[PDB]
Parts: C-alpha cells; structure tokens; sequence
C-alpha cells in the first residue's frame, strides 16, 4: 500500500504483530489474501533474520507468495490464514521472558519456518480419509504421518523454484542443522504424536533447571528441540486461548471443513469420522471437549514450563472454555 | 439424499434439467447448483447410462460413481474456469457432437468411451496458471515433464493414476486390448488440447474435408487409425473450445470466468515482477477485444472447418458463434 | 504355468533342493542358480504352495508369479548383499520361524501372509548404500522421506507400487478390511528393519520374554496387536540378521558378499570427499573382528532373546551362532 | 600412476574417433563417463567460461554416472562416455569452426551425458505393456527419454553438483531448453522427422564468409545439434569394427534379456529379442541400411568432406556383417 488508507489500516494492524490476539483475518482481508507473505515478511524485518541470514528481499518475497500459494484456498481452516496464525503466535512465544537469550538465531528461524509450512497444501481431509482412499499420497508415505511428511516435502520443494532459495546464503553447516529441526518440528505437529509429546513436556517442566539469568537451561538438542516441537505444537492448538472474537472464527472454519470431510465420507458410503457429521454435530460440546482433553492440559504444562510467563494465556483459555460451555442446548 | 426411495425436490428439479442432456446448450451452472457441484458426477453418470456403457463395459455403478467423485474432486473449487463445470461442459458438449448425424454409426463404443473420458479428465488438477507460468517459475511440474505439453501430460497422468484409488478402477473388466486401445486414443486426444497444437490439427482437419468421403448412408467414412482419432481430437477440442458456440446467457459467463482467472495469473505475475502474458492484465484489457479475435482467429476457423466436415448438422451452431461474434462486435467502446 | 514357477531343464536338482524349504540352512545360493537367478519367485511360490496361501486368498497362479517376478526383478543384481537372493533367504528364514513349535496356532493366515509379504519387499530397490549416504548427498529419496527410514519407507512404498503393474495384484481378492490389516502389519513390520530401532525392538523383546504367557497348549500367549505385530517385528527382524546363524559355509559367503557391499560405499564416499562409514574402508578393514563384534553387540543378544521367548525350539540355531562366531574370532590376523 | 600413465595416454585421443572408450573404463575403475567429461571440459576450457567449481563438476560427474546401471549390459556408463566423446569429436568438425557458442556446445555435451541416465535396459513398450509406473507418469511417450530428462537435471539437486549455479536466469533458461530438444531427439519415434529436416537443410545448405555452415535461428542450430547427439548416438557401426562388434555384443545381451524376462512373462517376444530366433547379423545390416546409413549419409553431406572417413567405415562393417549373414 501507498501514502493512502489501505494501508494504514494494513500497517496499523501489523502493529500487533507481537502480540496474542493479532486480528489476523483482518489483515487477510486488507493484504487481499497474503496474510501469510506479509506476517511472515514482518516477523523476519522484526527479527532481522533478513540480515542474519543474508536473505535478499527479492528472494524471501517470492518463497512466501510462492509457499501462500500452495495453501490451498478452497480449504476453511488449513489455509495460508491458519499458517500465518500459527507463525505469528511461535513467534510471539519464541518471545516469552522465561525463553530469553535462549535460543540462536538459526534455532529460531526454524522455528518459524517450520510454521509456516507445517502445512501447506493440506487438502482439508485427515490423514485416515487419504489413507482409506487409497490415495497417492498415502502409498507414497505409507499411511504414517502422511499429510505432515507432505507437508514438508512441499516446503522444502517449493525452496526450488525460481528465486525462491532463501537459504541460499547459509552454509552447509547451517542447512543440515536447520533442516533436521524443521522436519522434528513439523513432524511433531502430527496429534498421533500429541500423548508422547504432552508426556515428554511434562517430564522436563519436573526437571526445569533454570540458569543464573533465570531462564530455563537446555544444554542439549533433545531439551532444545523438544520445547521448540512443543512451542510450535501450542502455537497450532492455540485458537482456544485467542480473544473470543477469533476463536470463534476459527471455530467456525474448522467445523466447516470438518463438515465438509463428513459429506465426502458420506457420498462415498465410508463411515463418517468423528465431529464430521452435519447432522449429529455438537460444535459447542465438541469444543468444550477439545480444550478439555488436550488443548487446555497442554497450555497448562506450557504454562508452567515458562511460569508465569503464559499465566493471561492460561485464564483467556479458561475464559473461552466457560463461554462456550454456557451455550450449550439443553 | 433421497426420502423412502423416492426424489428429493431438489433431486427432481435437477433431473427435469438434465433432460437436455442430448442438447447443446443445456443450462450447465444450473446442474452445478443443483448437484451440489457435482455437475461432471451426475452428466457423466446420465451420459454412461444413456449409451449403455456401463453394460457395455460391465462398469460397476458404485466404481464409476466413486471414480467419478474422487476425479470431480480433483478440479479445484477455487479455479475460475478451469473446474469441474468447465470439464462438465466439454463431456455434455463431447457427447452431443458424438450423436451428429453425420457420425451416425461411424465409432465403436470403445471409442466413444475414450472420447468421453477424456473430455472428463481433460482439465484435471488445473491450478488456474498457464503452461508458460509453470515452466517460468521452474515449478516441478515443468520439471517432471520437460517444460512439455506440462498441463496437459499433468491432466492425463492425475485422470488414470486416480483410477487406484479405493473401487475406482471402471476399466477394471475390459480386457488388455480394449485397455491400451483406450489408452492410447485417451493420451492422443489430451494431448490434442495443447493449443500450441491447434494449427497442424486444423491444418489436419482441413485436409480431411478436401478429401472428405462419405459411405452409402451419406456418412462419413474413416479407415485407419490416423483418420479416425484424428477427427476424435478434433471432436474434444472443438468441445472445449465451444463456449462462443453456445446461447449468450452462457457464453457470457465462460467469459466472466476465464477472465477472472487470466486476471489473477496476471496479478500473480505483476507481485512477482514477472511480464504478465497477453490478456491477463486487469488494468490493460479489451475483453470484447479479445473475445473478438478469440473468435475471428482461432474459435471460427475450427468451428467452420468441423461445420464443413459435418456439414450441414453444424450449421445452427456456426449461425450462433457469428451471432456471438457480432454481438461483442457492437460492444467494443471506441 | 512351470512346476516352479519358472521354467528350467535343471528342474529336477531344483527339486531336490526345495525340499529343504522347511529347513534352516537351506542351499539358497544353489536354488538361485539352478533357477535361473530366480531364487525370491521359486521359494516365494514353494512357501505360498505349502502354506495354501493361494487357495486361502483366492490368489490367482498367473497373477503371483507376474509380481514375484517383478518384484524379483526390483532389486539390483549389480548390489552384492541387498538384492534378491537376500530377499529369499529372509522369505525363508521367516517361513522356519513361523513354524517354531512354540508359536504353533497363535498366528491368523493373514498374519501370515503378512510376515511373508513383507520379508519379500523389505529390500526391494536397496541402491546398495546406507540412509545416512542418500541423507549426506540430498538425494530425492532422503528429501521425500525427510530422512526418517528412508530406505524402509522406500521399500515398503516399491513393495505396494508392484501391485499395480499388469496382472500383479496378488490381494485382489480380499476384503478391504483384510487389505487394511494386512497392509498395516506389513508397514510396521518392514519399518522394524530400520536397524535405528532395532535397540528399542529388542528391549521390548525381552520384555516379553520377562512377562511371557503360554497357552493351555504350550503355545504362546499374545493378547493383543501390540504384542503380536511385536512378535512379527521381532522375527522377521531375526530373519534379517540370521546370517550368522547359518551353516558356516553360508554364513562365510554372506559376510564376502556384505563386506563387497560396504567397501563399494566407502569407494563412492572416498571419491566424494565424504567421511568413510564404518567398516566401509577396504584399506582400513578387520573383517573377522567386526564379525565377532557384530555377534557379541548384536546377533547374538537378539537371538538368545528370541530363543528364550520360544525356547528350546531355536536352540540349535543358538548353538550354530556360537560355533561360528569362534570360527572367525580364530581366524583374526594377530 | 603406473596406469595414470595408460590413462593419460588413451586420453590422447579423446579427440579423435575410434577413442578405446572400453580401456578408459578399465583405466579408470569404471570411471568413463566422469574422466571423459572431465577431460573434454578442460579441453574446451568450460570450467572458467561458466566459472563451474572443479569440486562441483566431479561430483556431479560421479552422480550421474552413478545413476547409470552397472547391471545394464548396452545402456550403461560407457555408451554415455562414447556419446558424450563422439558428439565431442563431431562438434570440432571444420564444417562448424567457430559456429557454435561455448553455451551451445556446453548443451550438446551436457545432453550427450545424461542422454540415457537411469535407463532400465528395457524398450518403452516393455514398460508401457507392464502399466510402469514411469509410463503412467508420462503417458506412454518417449517415456524413457523424458526420464533421462528429469533425472539429469534432478542430480543438479544433490549435495554439491549444481555445475551451473554460476549461469546467469538467461544462460540457464536457454541451456535447459536447448538440452530437452536435444535428448526428447535421440527418441527413435522421432527418427524419421529429423532426417528429413535433415536433409532438406542439406538441400538449401548455406556457407558463411569463413566457408563453416550457416545457422541463422535457433530453429536450424537446434536441428543440426540435434541430428549430432542422434548420429553420435546412433554411431557404433562407424567405428572401426574391433569396438563396433564389441557394442553389437552388449545391445543383443541387452536386448536378449528383455527377450528372457518377455518369455518368462508370457509376454509378446520384441523383435531382435528372442534368443532362440535372432538373426544378429542380419538385424546390424537392416538397421544400418535403413537407419545407420540414411542418417550419417545425410550428415556426412551437412559436413562435406569431414566425415568421409567416418562413412567409409561404415560401409565396410555393413559389407563385413553382410558377409556373416547365414544361408
Ligand atoms: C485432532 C483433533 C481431535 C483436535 N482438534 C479438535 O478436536 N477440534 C474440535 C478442533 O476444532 C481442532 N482444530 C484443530 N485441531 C482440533
Ligand atoms: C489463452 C488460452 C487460455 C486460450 N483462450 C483465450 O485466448 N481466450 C481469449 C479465451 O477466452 C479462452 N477461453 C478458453 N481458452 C481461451
Ligand atoms: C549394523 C548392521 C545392521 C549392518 N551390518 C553389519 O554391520 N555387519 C558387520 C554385518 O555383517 C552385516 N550383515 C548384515 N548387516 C550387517
Ligand atoms: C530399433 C532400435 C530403436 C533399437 N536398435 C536396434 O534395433 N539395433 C539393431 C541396434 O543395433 C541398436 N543399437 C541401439 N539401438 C538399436
Ligand atoms: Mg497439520
Ligand atoms: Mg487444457
Ligand atoms: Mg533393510
Ligand atoms: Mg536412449
Ligand atoms: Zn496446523
Ligand atoms: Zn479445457
Ligand atoms: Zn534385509
Ligand atoms: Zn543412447
């Protein structure tokens, strides 16, 4: 946007982007679509990770359009809106007082990275959908994390295309280790792997050794990838901790493509998976259940991990739980 | 869908309409809407059954309709024109040009069911941007098929390699011959919609009609392979360049959408600082312009050419695309 | 249609020697060249005979050796170790396994096929180099993969993908619900080959064996998946590292053949500049010490586990182990 | 050293036709293909005109030939040395002084290298009657051809072999195009349309100031460097006939094994395939008389008089395995 209103509306929204609650719709809206390419551009000029890294704008521009377009738009929730939300919040947790000078700066661009495409061309139906199709896709990966080994063979690929190498400046040292946690990070984003992963959490908050700085002390790739793979993995299951006004929205495009998965299914004389039935649906129950059983008993373990970093996190969490929990019929 | 065994009042409604399945100009975005888009679906399904062919080639009905689903479900909702209505349109249009008069009794049933298919699949898994844009931004599709026919070898091998999935296979019961004679023809004509290929196919198809034959039943006559399919590629390309041909009401509508998709390849273009291609520029364009010699150029040399092949069963047709040529003849602001 | 499977005028030795079939030790070097390099289709089809997996399953003759030779012709004869001879001495060595007095009745005839299958297809396409090799050159394989189990992965995708050449679908006759099983079990078992696991397999191995059921019947006791696909994992792992527990005269010719494996990778490492693998170096090289210790870290602790869980059915097979890794401690230059 | 001393001196002759390309493989361990490009890279100073890192050259090199097939008994690593160094010889041809730029010649090579790359040893039609899954990727066309394609550029990929990462988006476009045409063209289906392109250029052939051929547009430069590679390609009976009956040796043990596994099958025995009813002999005349020939013939005048020799040897094996022919 030019010296006009488009884009100080633009530009007075990015003014958020440290902060939970950022009204990313309305930024999808004001950057016509590229939600994604305009976060992610943000975060990296606020991190100055173009310069870390020697990422020429040019190059770092066209990856994102180029990545912004293989989410598919067709698709409620796993679309470039939902990526550029849940890039924004690990970055705004990557921020947290308890994390200080804690990682390097590769670390966090993996971290990022990883959120960006964690997944990208995601087609809106579950892993089990594809697997039970047959799909090419399933075949290929052999029915194990199927959608989250394709979504990083997409980022990776996409890195391919004209111009669109952003890590064409670090060396060789540095791309075998960003890769490494960019592929243990989205991997873990599978919720097969959510139980092992909460567990994990759990044990290292009953071990958290804080430095004399006292911020948390990982003195080892396990310890350091794990908060990471965690902090991402929160940052994907973050929607309920959200002002209500967004976790509504979120509400409503996850139930739309679930709904959606349920009328394939339907159409197809395959069993309707769970919460993907239209017509038996309790969206505000399913919710309720859903913080319930994993997204509130992950944040709290997050929660204390960083203690009391996350504590306004943790109530809105509750907050929402409740408002939900009192619309349901009777 | 339907109540006790019995049609739901849309499901009514959306038959009346496929009731001009036979008919050139059949209110195709209607059917889209009726069907839950799912117009390629339910035309594909009416069509088989009209020409027997799931007898014919002992088809399961759940295998197609579950093959069918799963290709419709392919087209991408996003892309403008090149979805599953356009590839509806070009089986409806396919199947209408099969029945003229003047192809009476000249193709086997194994090559209507090629000609078909392949209007069927033609387009599938189309992301909404030209060859020429693929192979630009080194995309992997360029890649994989040396910056060659790239679309078009996308759209056969996604329409076959979709037949494994979970009863989709609807060639499962043709014997091996029927099965590379139906590939074959599929490939060749698919092949045949690269427009870059359009010249020597009117340049075939012309030599045709100089030296065009008809049988004792006033019917044309094609002896070798070369002949036939050849006339079967020009069949599906006349079909998927027929929207000029058809009533304005839906003409217009073509238009609308394949614009809106030359625009946002343009605008995709212009973010990446690539030279936007001819017509895709939304603050440089002449719509009517284009339609125009869209129309003069490529549309009725074609048309006119199939019009002289199958002459005179083509002669509404022909009478309809000059209408439409005039129409946004008078609509160029000057 | 041949008695084997595979034509052959030798036949009648080709008999001799799958009499053995049944037996651990079996001279599957000669069968490979007594069928003609065809030593994965003939004990594939001997095995499938015996066990009347063809009946079972309605697998049609025709179809099983279409894809036995194909998957047979999947794996390189240019690799020393990783190819189809490997493959049929793993086919086999799981068949004895299967039939150990002490699992008698436990497993279901799709586990069965299951185990089989998969010994079968867990090296189909090895390149003869290790997961770290194809992950330190950003081959495509490693980057599809993102370089967990990449030549597991690959052998199981390969394994799968045969199925759909012409005529080779060996499960079409199954349900859907044995096809899911069966394709579930396969996966986890060729995964557990992926030597990177193989600790954590055999930790939960001895588990078993600490916690260890039997029957009514001395047969033992498995309760659930989890402990039966254990069981699988575990023995096809065993079948895949059995070499050392061979007559001396095979085990002799599978280290030759391993260490050419090895040393070719550690040529192709040394012209690349790359840091020589393990035991890849032919000029820095303790063949018999590094089989020892291969034993005493690795075989040796795997099979005494196993022979526990169905002891004393594999205590010959421990004793051979032990008979041989003295032969090679015996033979280390000093 | 003892043999880098051999190596050295048979690489005396890279450029010249009838090179020992089968003792370069022993000299090398099986290396052909990597030393041969090498050599001829140096030879034509490539490295520095592209600014190709020696270290990235080798690797790729390796890489590639690595992807040819140790077990593929005609195409393998040799023949795409012996393409790589004839297309070499005949790029050096007095016709074509100075004709061609070094991004031209560098496509031609190039092309000539990876020409056959990862090539099962099998015919298309094989792979197509077998529903492969690499004729279902590309529709049953010129689908080993587009293979060899993918997987040359593919291995740019890899750790440390991108050889023209120092070409600028405009060399890069234009070299790609340019290797396509040239590998989608040693297709045997597409045979018969180059000659006769072929030949009419011969027809209203045109001389520059310096007497070398006139390509006036990327049409007719592609045409001939297509012809080229395809003649390179096809030139085993142009060599003299110690290593042109060592190649008809390994083609009918390659095509004799597709014969076998077609056999085992219950497949259609392809023609030349059948090892109990081949005519060896036989076959090496008709595809000299109706190929061979027509195609070096047609070259043979584009470059007048430079291959006459090449041309005359060629007669003479057609009239030695004329002289075998049973019966
Ligand atoms: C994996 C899935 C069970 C977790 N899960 C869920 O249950 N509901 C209801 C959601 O809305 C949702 N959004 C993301 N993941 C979700
Ligand atoms: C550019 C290509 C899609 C061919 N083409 C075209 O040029 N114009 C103008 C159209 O309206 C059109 N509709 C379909 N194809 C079209
Ligand atoms: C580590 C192991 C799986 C690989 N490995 C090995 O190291 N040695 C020494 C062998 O003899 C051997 N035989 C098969 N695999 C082997
Ligand atoms: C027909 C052709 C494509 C295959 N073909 C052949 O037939 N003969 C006799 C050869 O010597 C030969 N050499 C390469 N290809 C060959
Ligand atoms: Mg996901
Ligand atoms: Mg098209
Ligand atoms: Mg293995
Ligand atoms: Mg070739
Ligand atoms: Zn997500
Ligand atoms: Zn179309
Ligand atoms: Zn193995
Ligand atoms: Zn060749």
């Amino acid at each position: 946007g030019v010296k006009t209103e488009q884009e100080d509306v633009l530009a007075k929204e990015l003014e958020d982007v440290n902060k939970w609650g950022l009204h990313v719709f309305r930024i999808a809206e004001l950057s016509g679509n590229r939600p994604l390419t305009v976060i992610m551009h943000t975060i990296f000029q606020e991190r100055d990770l173009l310069k870390t890294f020697k990422i020429p704008v040019d190059t770092l521009i066209t990856y994102l359009m180029t990545l912004e377009d293989h989410y598919h738009a067709d698709v409620a929730y796993h679309n470039n809106i939902h990526a550029a939300d849940v890039v924004q919040s690990t970055h705004v947790l990557l921020s947290t007082p308890a994390l200080e000078a804690v990682f390097t700066d590769l670390e966090i661009l993996a971290a990022i990275f990883a959120s960006a495409i964690h997944d990208v061309d995601h087609p809106g139906v579950s892993n089990q959908f594809l697997i039970n199709t047959n799909s090419e896709l399933a075949l290929m990966y052999n029915d194990s994390s199927v959608l989250e080994n394709h979504h990083l063979a997409v980022g990776f690929k996409l890195l391919q295309e004209e111009n669109c190498d952003i890590f064409q400046n670090l060396t060789k040292k540095q791309r075998q280790s960003l890769r490494k946690m960019v592929i243990d990070i989205v991997l873990a984003t599978d919720m097969s792997k959510h139980m092992n992963l909460l567990a994990d959490l759990k044990t290292m908050v009953e071990t958290k050794k804080v430095t004399s700085s006292g911020v948390l002390l990982l003195d080892n790739y396990s310890d350091r990838i794990q908060v990471l793979q965690n902090m991402v993995h929160c940052a994907d299951l973050s929607n309920p901790t959200k002002p209500l006004q967004l976790y509504r929205q979120w509400t409503d495009r996850i139930m739309e493509e679930f709904f959606r998965q349920g009328d394939r299914e339907r159409e197809r004389g395959m069993e309707i998976s769970p919460m993907c039935d239209k017509h038996n649906a309790s969206v505000e129950k399913s919710q309720v259940g859903f913080i319930d059983y994993i997204v509130h008993p992950l944040w709290e373990t997050w929660a204390d991990l960083v203690h009391p970093d996350a504590q306004d996190i943790l109530d809105t969490l509750e907050d929402n739980r409740e408002w939900y929990q009192s619309t349901i019929p009777q």
